[PDB]
Order: structure tokens, then C-alpha cells, then sequence
């Protein structure tokens, strides 16, 4: 559909937007003092739950942009990603180090997925 | 339409691109000597201008990635965003810090919207 | 089509994703010891190859985001872009400097295109 659907949840930093059978969402860490692996692993779990609640799923992710605050955390974030990603159904994947909006975020994950 | 429409199509870039009922655009500030907050507001206003010319609006933006040159300007670009954004019609957002091309850029905003 | 097609679908990533008449891809350099001009020119050549394998072309690219590891490489990557881009058929473009996963990468290029 060409009618935009927007979804706000109290426990969730980003809205979800659905349009033209496509879904956008940004995953942000919930446990600020946690390390990069935890934040990546738990943000990937957040994303699954958000996609499922709107019928989609981690199998239907088209493109993912992982922003990291520190180059030292690449290994940890690959380790989480690699434990979660669906073999043969993986999204196109962008990973860049950049400054994040909260100094305690080690990771932030933009998602575009099919609905 | 599955036909691609380009606005201000030059030799090396286009300013706006429209395809499959979706519009792409990067906004850059024109007020290059102003501060972050005021460069942001200016960018946002150009975006409104661009979206209105094609039939859309700031109520129909799907995703927005805000690049800041300096980590110290997060709070200020948020201030300019909250004055501009339409509550309950907000797009998904990304704000990160990276190097911009013109050294007088505090901010640069990439936009995907519906049309 | 509302079906998801993945090209070179691997364990942790897919090289290309195609959905809803839209194609997503991220080009990364092949020659790690090459300078930024070679890496950019070469990456634009890969993008073409990827687009035409799917029956699309570089005239059909909608949006491009170029990440450079070093601000000193801006001129080298514009020279490559300028030698390649299709006058009057260029996408929205956006260049920023950021940290990249491999320290030998001077450039990386994400592409959304019509297919």
C-alpha cells in the first residue's frame, strides 16, 4: 500500500514506518553500561521482535546499516551478527564507525525490510 | 511509476529523484556561516520546499539520516528537528557524526519520502 | 515483485538484494593497495557489472552514498565519479568521511537502484 503506517511504542526509541510494502526501523541499545557484543546482540533481538509484531521477520531484511562508535568494537559486533544472521537469507550489510547520539551507545542498526 | 523522474538533473548529480512512489533527496544548508541549530532549520526548510513542489510534505517522510560534523551539536540539531517535525507523523531517524565535504557544513540531511 | 531475490547469498551476507523493483548493493574495493582513485573507479565498474547482470544499468541508479576513510581523498573520488557518471541521469549523491571496516579501504559505495 501507498498509505503510510506509523507505529510508536513507549519502550522503544524509534518509530516503525511501513510504506509500499517496505519497513524502516532503527535499533538502539537499551542497556547503556553494557559492552558492544551485548548491545549488538540485544539490538538484533529487539529488531526481530519489532519485525514479527508487524508480521515481517529477520529473514525478510533487505539492507542493514550498522554504525559503530569505535573501531575496537568491530569484532564483537561481527560476533553477535554472526550468531543471529540467517544463512542464505542475509541482508545487504553496511558497517561504518561514526559518532553516535549517546556517548554510551556502542552500536546502532538501521533496517529496511520487506512486509 | 516504474519510470524514473529526476529534478534538476545536471552532469554530475541530480537534486531530487522520484521512482516507485518514493522520493530521494539530500539537503545541505545554504547559510554556511550560521550555527548548527540554524543550519539544520535551514536544511529542513529546503526539504519542505522540495517535498511541496512534488506534491508531498513533511508529513510523508519515511526515513531521515542526519550527518553532523561535530559531536557537540547533537542537542542543537535535535532542538531544530523538534520545532520542525509533525508529531505523530514523524519519520524514522538517524543522527550520527561524520566528516562533511564542505568545511563550513555543520549538518547534512538525507531523506527518503513518499509521493 | 514482492518476492525477495538475493544474489550471491552467503552465510553472513548477500551481495545484492532485489525487492519491489528496487535493488540494494554496497560496493567495496578489490585492490587493497590501490589509491582512492583506483578504488573508486574500480568500485563504480563493479556496480555497473552488478546492475547489468540484473538487466539494470548505471542510468537507473536512484541514490548513492560514498563513504571515504580520509577527507584528503575527496578529489580523487570525484575525479573517478566524474569520469563515470551519466550526464542527465545521475542519482542523488552524498559523500561523507567515516571509519571503514578494512583499514586498506579508501572508499565504499552504497547504491539503491531501479530494476
Amino acid at each position: 500500500s501507498l498509505s503510510i503506517v506509523r507505529i510508536d511504542a513507549e519502550d522503544r526509541w524509534s518509530d516503525v514506518v511501513i510504506y509500499n510494502n517496505t519497513l524502516w526501523y532503527t535499533g538502539v541499545p537499551e542497556n547503556l553500561d553494557a559492552d558492544a557484543f551485548e548491545q549488538t546482540a540485544n539490538t538484533l533481538a529487539q529488531i526481530d521482535a519489532v519485525l514479527e509484531k508487524q508480521g515481517s521477520s529477520k529473514s525478510r531484511i533487505l539492507d542493514a546499516t550498522i554504525f559503530l562508535s569505535d573501531k575496537a568494537d568491530f569484532a564483537a559486533m561481527n560476533k553477535a551478527w554472526d550468531a543471529w544472521v540467517v544463512a542464505g537469507h542475509a541482508p545487504v550489510r553496511c558497517t561504518v564507525q561514526a559518532g553516535l547520539m549517546n556517548p554510551k551507545y556502542k552500536v546502532e542498526i538501521k533496517i529496511v525490510a520487506a512486509v
